[PDB]
């Protein structure tokens, strides 16, 4: 596997090159709904996410089935971390798209507040683009790894592979911090601080999901089809 | 005092603060029904909660926070703490959850649901801990991280006080991180292995959050603010 042979700098480069573009809401600036705009935006982001996933080093070494399970578990967290990153330089506001910039007053409010808090945390920490892409990849690989239903040798090799790629991403994060001039202590601390926020993103994704089942999630089969294509 | 602790004193303080393992209500009618399974687990959890508050009060830095912030952290973290305790106890019992020494359940007895899905996840966490050879000293660090980290991002914070509280939480979390690293360095791990193992332990916390959320979601009808406040004051 090419992925396990990458240096820190090549891992960063691969992830930066794979980044999807920032998409616009289909809001017509000449025409005078919220869920409609977000749904349409998310549906377009999802197509890019599948193609971005395929470019995350190590991801395509997995079976199609395991690729889908990871996307199933991670998709909402990935959209959410994207949103939080885009919003970082806009305190008090969520930048769903350049033409859909919302404050607290608008759009559940609970989930909004949590997204804003994550954004403030990223700002306070001076989160860098290179760090962002590492975290986004970690979410993809980590979110679904503990819930693989299979007991075959293959499933064991797949889990092991995921853990090895996650270790590479960890090495990458540490290398970026050492290059930026952080001491060893600061490196371990900052890595912990970044990984701990992932647990908040899991939470937000779960609450988002919970607030939905008062009323569509991409199915296994839909995701499998999108991967195959 | 908490920010002046060395790695070794932090470990010591956490080890000394560990709550006892409780027993489930003696001699329930077996086999279990949904109602009585939930009855036994609820009673067990309610008793564990009192000990958890006493344990929390001894986590270095926790009692420096306002009562209000102490409660908010326990509110967000309590189920994750019970869950990580269960996973730790179950580590040396593959395929089984050790709710208590006298309540050791295998997957088959999860099917008393609406349960089995969350059981499977708990078992997977237990196997992950086993495979990684998770040590007691590491466990107590992780459990403290959950307490301090789970509720820290959802402080409705405008005041300088709220900012100093959050800063304090982050400084104590940094100390726990240093502590975990020190334990790993002492155990003989290289620098690379140290960073990797720390990452692997912290990433499991995200799965424990998930299990806590799903547990909550599968609840078809939580310790109140007032209960938690009262237990802290006492
Ligand atoms: C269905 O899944 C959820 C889960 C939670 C919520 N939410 C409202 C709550 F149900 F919770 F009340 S939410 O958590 O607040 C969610 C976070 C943020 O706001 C919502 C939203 C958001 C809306 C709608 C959507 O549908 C797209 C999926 C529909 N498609 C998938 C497969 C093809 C056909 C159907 C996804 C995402 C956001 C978003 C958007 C973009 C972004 O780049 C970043 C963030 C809403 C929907
Ligand atoms: C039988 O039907 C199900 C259905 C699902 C599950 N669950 C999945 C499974 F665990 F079986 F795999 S579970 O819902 O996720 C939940 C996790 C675990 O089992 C339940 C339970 C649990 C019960 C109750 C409770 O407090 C109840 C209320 C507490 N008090 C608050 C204020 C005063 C009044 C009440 C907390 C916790 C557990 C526990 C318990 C202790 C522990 O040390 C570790 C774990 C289990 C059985």
């Amino acid at each position: 596997s090419l992925a396990l042979s990458l240096t820190a700098d090549q891992m960063v480069s691969a992830l930066l090159d794979a980044e999807p573009p920032i998409l616009y809401s289909e809001y017509d600036p000449t025409r005078p709904s919220m869920m409609g705009l977000l749904t349409n935006l998310a549906d377009r982001e999802l197509v890019h996410m599948i193609n971005w996933a395929k470019r995350v080093p190590g991801f395509v070494d997995l079976t199609s089935h395991d690729q889908v399970h990871l996307l199933e578990c991670a998709w909402l967290e990935i959209l959410m971390i994207g949103l939080v990153w885009r919003s970082m330089e806009h305190p008090g506001k969520l930048l769903f798209a350049p033409n859909l910039l919302l404050d607290r007053n608008q759009g559940m409010v609970e989930i909004f507040d949590m997204l804003l808090a994550t954004s403030s945390r990223f700002r306070m920490m001076n989160l860098q683009g290179e760090e962002f892409v590492c975290l986004k990849s970690i979410i993809l690989l980590n979110s679904g790894v503990y819930t693989f239903l299979s007991s075959t040798l293959k499933s064991l090799e797949e889990k092991d592979h995921i853990h090895r790629v996650l270790d590479k991403i960890t090495d990458t994060l540490i290398h970026l911090m050492a290059k930026a001039g952080l001491t060893l202590q600061q490196q371990h601390q900052r890595l912990a601080q970044l990984l701990l926020i992932l647990s908040h993103i899991r939470h937000m994704s779960n609450k988002g999901m919970e607030h939905l089942y008062s009323m569509v999630v991409p199915s296994y089969d839909l995701l499998l089809e999108m991967l195959d294509a």
